C-alpha cells in the first residue's frame, strides 16, 4: 500500500481532535439548535471516519493473509482499496472543513464553560409508619458512644421524607432533649452546616460568626452538654468528611448522642453503620394510595379513574418521586382519555413537562460518577426495561464496548467487576442476585433509572432503541447501535435494514425463551444489516453460519444459539473476537471447537452450554501466552498439557464429562492443571450416572489447583472421606457441592478449611454431619439445599466466631438443629441470619 | 548540502515556537479535552522535528567523515539526504499548520490564563506521643532568649497534627502564661497574622485594626509583658521573612519567650533553629493502627482484613496523610475484595479519588520550585520505586538529560548537586546517605512522591515506565523515554520494539544483580529498537558491542555492564557522548581505551570498574583542553604528562595499580599531576599484596596535589611517618586511609593539617594513636572502622572544638576511650555524637 497509510494516519489525529471536542461538548450545556446540528454532524464525521478506517484495516490483514500469487493477481483487492482510499480522502477533507470552518472547534486551555416542596403533613406521607419507628426504634436505644443511623436509597425514594416524619415523631421529643435537622448537600460549607447547628442551641450565632470550625465544634459541644441527650439530622450526605466533622461536635459525656442522616451511597451509610437502613421501595398499594393524594389531595379518586391509576402508579417501580412526577402529570385532568394517555407511557412521562423533578434529581448522582463509570452506567439501559442484567454479561459487554481502559494491576474484567458494584453501591443500579462470593451476580435498574439511561444515550448517539409504531421506523442513522426487542425483530428486517454505521446489535429475550417466528432468511438479512457489527449479542433464535456472517471480521462479543455441532473455521477469521458465547441445541455430547482459538489473540471468554472439545495448538500457534480468562463447559479430554500451557492466564475453569477418566494417573490432564498461574474458579462436573469405580482425589490435587479460590463438584458421587482432601487447598475460598457430589450416610470431616468462608450443598443425600469448630474455623455462609435426608446441622458450628449466615432450602427435621443454632447465637446477642424456605 | 540547511533553520524557528508553547500550556490548567488533543499533538510534532534535525545533523557529520572520494560516489548518502529533506519539509508543513489552523498557538504579551480536618482527639494521634513529649522538653527548657523550634518534615507528614498535640497538651499550660495558634501559611500577610496574634491578648482588635505593622508588633509585645512566659504556634512557615517579623512581637524581658513553628523546608527551620526537629515517620504498626483508626472510628479492624490492612499500610511510607487518603479509599468497604483491590496497587489510590489528598499537598511544595529543579525532580522518578538513587547517577543523568543549563561561575555537575540538595532541603527527596564532604551520596523518593514524579512525567512525557499487563503494552508511543525494569524486559523485546521516537532507555536493576534470561538476540534487539537514543542507562545485563551498537551517534550517556576487554574504536564516534559508565568483568587486569576520547569534545566523566589503560594523545587531537571531569580508575602508566595535560581540568581521578612504579624519580608519571588546575578528589589504590620494598612518598607531593580536597589510600602499606607528609596539603580538607594503607605499629603525627575536616581510618591494624590538638586544628568527624587492634583514641583529641562527630564500627578496647572521650564532651556540654556499631 502507498501514501494510503500516512492518509489514515493523519485522519485518526482529525478525528482524535473531533473526538476531543465531542468529550468537551458533552460537558457543555447547549440550547442553540445549530450547536446541536454541528454536534450531529460532528459525531457523524467521526463515525464515517472511524468505519473508513476499520475497513480499510480488514482489507490490508485480508490481503495480507492472501499468498503473494493470490495477492499480485487479486485485481479486486485493488479496486477496493482505490476506493477505500477515495472513502478515506473524501472523510478528511470534510474533517479539515468541519475544523477550518467552525470556530467553536478551536482548542481553548481551560474552557469548557459551564428547595424542596411544600412541606407533607404526617398523613400526607404514604407507607413510612413502619419505617419511620424502625428507625426511631435505632435511634432511641441506649447506649454510651455516639451512633449514626444513615437512612440510605435511590434518589427520591423518600429518604428526607422519612426522616422529617422522623424528626416530627412526638416520640423523639420524649427521648431526646434536642432534635435538630440540619441540610448539608452536595455543595456544602462545614462553617456553615455548624452555624446553623448553633442556632439551635444559641439565638446569639451573630456572636459565632468569627469562630474557627473547631470553635464552632467545641461551642457547640458544650451547649450539648449543657443540653443534654441530642438527635441532629444531617440531610442529603455526599461525604464522610461530613459524618468526621459532626462526630467532633458531640460531648464525650457517654449520654448517647445520635445522628440521623440520608445519602444515596452505601458505601458512605456503611461508614457511617456497619447496619444502615435502607429505606423501602412502595408496595403497588401505597404507590396508588401517594398518586391519589398527589392528583385529588383529600378527595378520592374518581372511579373511572382507578384502574388507570392503578395500572400507573405500579408502573413507577415503587419509587414515590416517580409518583410525585407522574401526578403532576395528571393533576387537574379527571377525564379518563388524559390517564389513558399517561398509563400508555409512564416512563415518558418522568423527565418531560418542566416538572421533570426525576432528570436534576438522577444528574445530582449521575454527575458524581467518573466518565468511564458514566458511561457504562448508560449501557445497562441497552437491556430491556425490567430484564434481569446478568453481571457477566454487562461486564463482557462494556469491556467489548471499549468502555473500560485498561490499567496496570488489574484486568479489564476486574475493572468492570468495581465499576458494577460502584453503580449498586451509588444506588444506580439495583441488585437482586447475590453470588457466593458476595459480588452481583444479576442486577437491574429502576424505571425510572432506565429511562434516563435510555434518553441520556440516545441524547449522546451511545445506542438507541428500534421502536416503531404501526408502521415508520421511530432516526436509525443517527444511533452507532441499535437495540431490537425480538417481538419488533421481523418487522425491522422486513425493511431490509442497511446500516453500516451500526456498529452493535442487542436483541435480548425478556420473555425468556420466546422464540418468535423468524426464517433463515432473517438470520441471513441481520448478517447483511451490519457489516461492521462489533458487539453482536442476540440469544433468542436459531442461528445460522451463512456466508455473509463469515465476513464480520470486526466481531468483539458473540452471543448466539442454535443448533451447532461445532465452532466452524470461519470463527478463527475474526481475529478482534474477545467473547464467544455459544448456546447449542444439538444432541452431539461435545462441541467439537474447529476454530484455532490459540491465533485469536484478543480472545478472552468462551461459553459454551455443552462441553467444548478443543484442540491443542500447534507449532506453528506456539507463542505468548493466551489472552483466555475463561474457558467455560470444557470436555476433560481437552485438558492437555499444550491447551493448559497456552491458556495458563485461565481464570475461571468449567469441565464436564467422565471425571473418572480424567483423574487417572495415565489421565494426568488433571495433572496439568498445574500449568495455570491464577486458576481462581474450578468447576468439575460427572455426566454418567452408572459408574464402574468411585473415582478418587488424587494426592497431588492438594497443589494442582492451589491457587484456586471457588471450587465446584457436581455429580461425582465422592465417598466424604475424600471431602478431607479439600482441606489442603490454601485459597479455597468459597466451595460448592451439588447433585449427589459427594456420596455416603454421613460426613465426619477432619481436615480444618484454613480460609473457606462459604460452604454450599445441594441434594446431599447425607443423614448426618458431626463438623467442629476446628473444621470450618473462617465460615460465613452455610447454604444447604435439597438436604431432604441430613438430620441435624451441628451445634459446634454455633460457637464459630465468623459465621453469621446460613440457609436452609427445603430441608429436613435439620431445619430444627438450625432453629437451635439461631436460639444460641441470638442468646449470645451475635448478629446472625436464618432462612427458610417454603 | 544545498537549501536544506536553510530548511532546518526555519523548522528549527518553528518549533521554538511550538516549544514556548508546550511551556506555556504547562502553566494553564486545562479541562478541555480537544485541549490535551492539541497539547499532544504539539509534542509529538516537536519530538518528531527534534528527530529529523538531529538524523540530518548525524548524517552531514557521517558524509563530512567519509572522504572526497566516498562522499562524491556515495550515491546512498544521496538517497537518504533527499528523504531526510522530505521528512524535514513534511514536518516544517505540518508544524505551519499547527501555527496558522489553531488559534490558541497565537502569542500574547502576559497571557497566561490561570482548610484543615475535623479535629483530632488525642487518642485519634498515633505515634507522636514521645515526638510531643520532645518537642514539649525542647519548649519548657529554660532560657533567657526567644527560641524557635521548627517541626520540619516531608508533605503531610504530621507536622501540624504533632504541633496541635502539643498546642494542646497540659503540661503547656503550666509552664507558658500564654499558648496561641497561627496559621500562616504560604500565602500570607503580616498585618492579617499579627491581628489574628493580638486577638488573643485583646478581644478589641477592632480598635487596632488602623496600626501599622510595627505599631501591632509593639502592642502584642506589650501584651505579652503583661502576660508572661509566651508559646506561639505558627502553622505552614514558608519563609524567613515570617520568623523575623514574628521576632518583633516578643518583649526582650528575660522571660524565654517560644515559638513553635511547623514548616516542609529544612533550610528555613535551620534558620529558626540550628536543630530543628525532624518529625518521624509511622512504624507500620502505627501506620496499621492509623488505618484502622480512620476506616473503622474506634470499632476494631474485621479479622479478615488484618492482613490486608497490614500490607496496605506498610505500602502507605509511613507518612500519615498517605494512610488517610487510603483510608478514604477503604471507608465503608469492610469487604476482603475492595481491601484486596487496594492493596494490589496503593500508591495509585493516591492521587486518585476527589479525596486526593496527595496531589494538592505535594503541589503545594512542587510549584515552589524553579522549573529546572522542578524537571529534574520529575526525572527522579525513572528510577524504579524504592530505589536507592546514586547522587553521581542521577546528577549526570539530569545533565544529559539537558535539564541544567550552564551557569557562568558553576560547572554543570555543581549546578546539579546543588540542585539534588536543594530537593532533598524541600523534603522532596530522602536522603539516607551521607558522603564524607557532607553531600548526598544515596537518595530515594517517597513512595507518594514517587508516584507524583510518575504521574506528572507521564502527563508531561517525559518519561514512561513499560508496564504490561499480562499481555498488552500498558500508549508507548506517548513518550520520549522509556523505564522498564529487567524482568518485563523479555517479554517487552519478544514485541519487537521500534521506537524511533523513544530517546532515553532505562533498566535499573533495584533487585541487584538479579541478571535475567537475557540472550544476546535481546541485547541486539535493544540496539534495534532505539537508534536515536541519547541515554542508555542499563545495567544488568551482559552487553554485547554489536553493529547496531555502533550506529547510536546520539548517545550522551552511556552505562553498562558485560565482558569487555577494551572500548572499541567505535566509540570514539559518539560525538555527543558525556558520560561512559563501564563494569567489564573481564579477568584482564586493565581496560584498554582503544576510542580516541581526546577527539570526543563532549565527554565529560568516564567510570571503569577495572583500571583504564588510556592512550595519549596524538599530535593531531593537540587543542584546547578536555572536558573531562571525572577519570575514575586510569592506571598509572596512563597518566603521562600529556595525557595529564589534555585533561587539565580534571576533578576527580582515581588510580589503582603498582604504586611503587608510579612514586619513583624516573616515576614521574606522579609528577605529571602538577597538570591538573581543579583536582579536587584523589584516589591511590593498590594491587600487589607482595612488596619488594614499601614505597615513600615523593618531597614533590605536598605541591603535586595542592588543589586537591578529598585523598583515598588504599593498600599503599606506607609508614606512619609517611602520613606527616600529607599536613602540607594547604586544600585537603577529607582524608580516607582503607585496607591497610599505612602499615605500622603506632602512629604519632607531628605535623598538623590546617584544613582537614574529615579523618577516615578504615581497617587499620596499628596498635597505638598519640595524636594531639596541633594535629589536627579543625577536625570535625573521626571515623574509625575495623580497628580491631586500636587501643584508644586519644583523650587530646576530646579538646578539639570543631570535633563533634566521632564513629567507631567494629572498633576494639578503642571504644573505651570513645566513651571517655563522649563523657568528657558532655562535662563540658557540647553538641556531639558518638557511634559505635553492632
Ligand atoms: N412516602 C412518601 N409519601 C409521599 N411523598 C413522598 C414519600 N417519599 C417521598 N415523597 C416525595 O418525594 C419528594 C421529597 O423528596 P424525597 O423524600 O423523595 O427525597 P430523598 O429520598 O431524600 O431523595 P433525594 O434527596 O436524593 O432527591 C416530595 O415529592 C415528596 O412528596
Ligand atoms: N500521627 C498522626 N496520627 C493521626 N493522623 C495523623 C497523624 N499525623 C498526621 N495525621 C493526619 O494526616 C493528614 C496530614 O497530616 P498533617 O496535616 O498534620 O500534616 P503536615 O505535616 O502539617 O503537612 P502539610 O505540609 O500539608 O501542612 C491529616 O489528616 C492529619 O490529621
Amino acid at each position: 500500500i502507498g501514501s494510503a497509510k500516512g492518509e489514515l494516519e493523519n485522519l485518526l489525529k482529525e478525528v482524535q481532535h473531533l473526538k476531543g471536542f465531542l468529550d468537551d461538548a458533552a460537558k457543555l450545556p447547549s440550547d442553540s439548535e445549530q450547536w446541536k446540528v454541528l454536534v450531529e454532524e460532528i459525531q457523524k464525521t467521526v463515525h464515517t471516519a472511524e468505519d473508513a478506517v476499520d475497513k480499510f484495516v480488514v482489507q490490508a490483514k485480508l490481503h495480507k493473509e492472501k499468498n503473494k500469487m493470490a495477492r499480485i493477481l487479486d485485481v479486486g483487492h485493488l479496486a477496493t482499496v482505490r476506493n477505500l482510499a477515495a472513502e478515506v480522502k473524501g472523510i478528511h477533507d470534510q474533517v479539515k472543513e468541519l475544523r477550518l470552518n467552525n470556530q467553536a472547534l478551536q482548542a481553548r486551555p481551560t474552557l469548557e464553560l459551564p428547595q424542596q416542596g411544600p412541606a407533607l403533613e404526617d398523613d400526607e406521607v404514604v407507607g413510612f409508619d413502619e419505617e419511620a419507628n424502625k428507625v426511631i426504634n435505632r435511634l432511641v436505644k441506649e447506649s454510651k458512644d455516639l451512633d449514626i443511623i444513615p437512612v440510605v436509597g435511590m434518589p427520591g425514594l423518600g429518604k428526607t421524607t422519612l426522616a422529617r416524619k422522623i424528626y416530627k415523631d412526638p416520640k423523639l421529643s420524649y427521648e431526646f432533649f434536642g432534635v435538630h435537622w440540619v441540610y448539608v448537600g452536595q455543595s456544602y460549607k462545614i462553617k456553615d452546616v455548624f452555624l446553623n447547628i448553633l442556632k439551635f442551641f444559641t439565638r446569639r450565632t451573630e456572636d459565632y460568626q468569627h469562630e474557627d470550625v473547631d470553635a464552632l465544634a467545641k461551642v457547640i459541644a458544650g451547649f450539648i452538654n449543657k443540653g443534654g441527650r441530642c438527635l441532629i439530622c444531617l440531610d442529603d450526605v455526599w461525604e464522610t468528611k461530613v459524618i468526621d466533622y459532626v462526630k467532633t461536635i458531640f460531648p464525650e459525656n457517654e449520654k448517647g448522642h445520635r445522628v440521623m442522616m440520608t445519602t444515596r451511597n452505601k458505601v458512605l451509610a456503611t461508614y457511617a453503620n456497619s447496619d444502615p437502613h435502607d429505606l423501602k421501595f412502595l408496595t403497588p398499594k401505597e404507590s396508588f394510595e401517594l398518586l391519589v393524594k398527589r392528583v385529588f389531595g383529600k378527595k378520592p379518586c374518581p372511579k373511572d379513574l382507578v384502574g388507570h391509576g392503578e395500572s400507573i402508579a405500579g408502573k413507577c417501580g415503587g419509587v414515590p418521586l416517580a409518583v410525585v412526577v407522574i401526578a403532576g402529570a395528571l393533576r387537574g385532568r379527571p377525564n379518563t382519555s388524559d390517564w389513558i394517555r399517561v398509563e400508555r407511557n409512564v416512563v415518558q412521562h418522568l423527565y418531560t413537562n418542566s416538572e421533570e423533578s426525576c432528570l436534576k434529581f438522577v444528574e445530582m448522582s449521575y454527575d458524581h460518577l467518573p466518565q468511564e463509570v458514566q458511561t457504562c452506567f448508560l449501557y445497562c439501559g441497552v437491556f430491556p426495561r425490567g430484564f434481569d442484567i446478568p453481571s457477566w454479561k454487562v461486564i463482557r459487554l462494556w469491556i467489548a464496548e471499549g468502555l473500560i481502559k485498561p490499567q496496570e494491576s488489574y484486568t479489564l474484567e476486574e475493572i468492570a467487576e468495581f465499576y458494577l458494584n460502584d453503580l449498586v453501591n451509588r444506588n444506580l443500579v439495583i441488585l437482586q442476585q447475590k453470588r457466593s462470593d458476595g459480588q452481583i451476580k444479576t442486577c437491574r435498574l429502576h424505571v425510572m433509572l432506565h429511562q434516563f439511561c435510555k434518553k441520556e444515550a440516545s441524547n449522546k448517539w451511545l445506542f438507541q432503541e428500534v421502536s416503531l409504531t404501526p408502521d415508520q421506523a421511530i432516526d436509525p442513522n443517527k444511533s452507532r447501535r441499535l437495540c431490537i426487542q425480538p417481538s419488533n425483530l421481523k418487522d425491522f428486517l422486513s425493511k431490509k435494514p442497511s446500516a453500516e454505521h451500526v456498529r452493535s446489535f442487542y436483541c435480548f429475550s425478556s420473555k425468556e425463551k420466546q422464540i418468535r417466528g423468524l426464517t433463515p432468511n432473517d438470520i441471513k438479512l441481520i448478517h447483511k444489516a451490519f457489516p461492521l457489527v462489533r458487539v453482536l449479542d442476540v440469544e433468542s433464535l436459531k442461528f445460522l453460519f451463512s456466508k455473509d456472517f463469515n465476513q464480520l471480521f470486526h466481531l468483539r462479543y458473540i452471543a448466539i444459539s442454535g443448533d451447532f455441532n461445532a465452532i466452524p473455521l470461519t470463527f478463527g477469521k475474526f481475529w478482534n473476537l474477545q467473547t464467544l458465547i455459544l448456546n447449542t441445541s444439538t444432541s452431539e455430547s461435545t462441541l467439537d471447537v474447529k476454530a484455532d482459538i490459540w491465533n485469536m489473540l484478543q480472545l478472552r471468554h468462551l461459553h459454551t452450554n455443552i462441553p467444548a472439545k478443543l484442540q491443542p495448538p500447534t507449532a506453528t500457534t506456539s507463542g505468548k501466552a493466551s489472552c483466555l480468562q475463561t474457558l467455560c463447559m470444557v470436555a476433560p479430554e481437552s485438558c492437555e498439557k499444550e491447551v493448559l500451557a497456552k491458556a495458563c492466564h485461565l481464570k475461571k475453569l468449567s469441565i464436564r464429562g467422565q471425571m473418572a477418566a480424567f483423574l487417572g494417573a495415565y489421565k494426568g490432564g488433571i495433572n496439568n492443571l498445574v500449568e495455570l498461574k491464577c486458576l481462581e474458579q474450578l468447576k468439575l462436573l460427572n455426566d454418567v450416572l452408572y459408574m464402574n469405580k468411585a473415582p478418587h482425589l488424587p494426592q497431588t490435587f492438594s497443589q494442582l489447583v492451589r491457587t484456586v479460590k471457588k471450587l465446584t463438584l457436581t455429580n461425582t458421587r465422592f465417598a466424604w472421606s475424600e471431602a478431607d482432601k479439600l482441606g489442603q487447598l490454601e485459597s479455597l475460598e468459597i466451595l460448592k457441592f451439588k447433585e449427589n457430589a459427594f456420596a455416603g450416610d454421613s460426613w465426619k470431616p477432619k481436615m480444618g478449611f484454613s480460609a473457606l468462608r462459604v460452604l454450599w450443598i445441594e441434594r446431599a443425600e447425607f443423614e448426618t454431619w458431626e463438623a467442629s469448630e476446628i473444621n470450618f474455623p473462617v465460615l460465613r455462609n452455610l447454604v444447604l439445599m435439597s438436604c431432604d435426608k441430613l438430620e441435624t446441622v451441628p451445634f459446634e458450628l454455633a460457637n464459630l466466631s465468623d459465621l453469621y449466615e446460613m440457609r436452609l432450602e427445603n430441608t429436613s427435621k435439620a431445619v430444627k438443629s438450625a432453629k437451635a443454632i439461631l436460639e444460641s447465637k441470638t442468646d449470645k446477642n451475635i448478629k446472625f441470619n436464618l432462612t427458610i424456605f417454603p
